[PDB]
């Protein structure tokens, strides 16, 4: 049914670039995976880099400008925001949770306060890629201590449960 495709690693559900382009695409790139940014932000290594990273929309707001929360499914406990503005916000602001995309070349952000995460930026709507549903975006199978379903996110493909409840599988 669904291949995993080769750049982001992810199945994508009708995807929308075609190998070929892909491969245009990331000639000449470095790929960066969103778990490395923050490092790459702090040594300024990541500027001079031509680079893309890959992360899945997880979580959206819109207060005009938004936000997508993003993680890569590979790394599960790594996220970064990334911020629409302008253009960028008007093109894309309507796109679907759960979508898989490529972001080159972002623009680092001022820390925002409370959270250790990396808030990014982008100069240009071409800067967002739009490829596919995350077909294997779910949620943890286990439940909590009191018998509410888990509501952390898993790769289905990989792990059906989450961090938490895999330390306890494993000691299982
Ligand atoms: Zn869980």
């Amino acid at each position: 049914q669904y291949h995993v495709e080769k750049f982001s690693g992810l199945r994508i559900r009708k995807p929308r670039v075609s190998s070929s382009e892909m491969e245009r695409k990331m000639n000449g790139r470095k790929l960066i995976r969103l778990a490395q940014l923050q490092n790459k932000i702090a040594t300024e290594k990541l500027e001079e880099e031509d680079w893309v990273t890959f992360g899945v929309i997880v979580k959206k707001i819109t207060p005009t400008f938004s936000i997508w929360r993003l993680n890569d499914l590979k790394d599960l406990d790594k996220y970064i925001s990334l911020f629409l503005f302008g253009d960028v916000h008007k093109e894309h602001w309507k796109t679907d949770q759960g979508t898989v995309i490529g972001l080159l070349n972002a623009n680092p952000m001022k820390p925002k306060e409370g959270t250790d995460e990396v808030c990014l930026s982008v100069d240009n709507p071409q800067k967002v890629l739009l490829m596919g549903d995350a077909v294997d975006l779910g949620t943890c199978k286990a439940r909590k201590k009191n018998g509410d379903p888990c509501t952390q996110m898993v790769n289905l493909n990989d792990c059906e449960y989450c961090q938490y409840h895999v330390q306890a599988q494993y000691k299982k």
